[PDB]
Formats: C-alpha cells, structure tokens, sequence
C-alpha cells in the first residue's frame, strides 16, 4: 500500500523507463 509506486504507475503510464526517465522510488 505505497504511494511511491503510485507515481511508478504514473512513470509506467508515462512508458516507464522507456519514456527517458528511471523508475521512481
């Protein structure tokens, strides 16, 4: 139950670590 991974999903969403940046947390 994290939220750091809430914005994971908003990076994965966004394409992850394709979209130019690296995982959040």
């Amino acid at each position: 139950e994290e939220e750091a991974v809430r914005l994971y999903i908003q990076w994965l969403k966004e394409g992850g670590p394709s979209s130019g940046r690296p995982p959040p947390s």
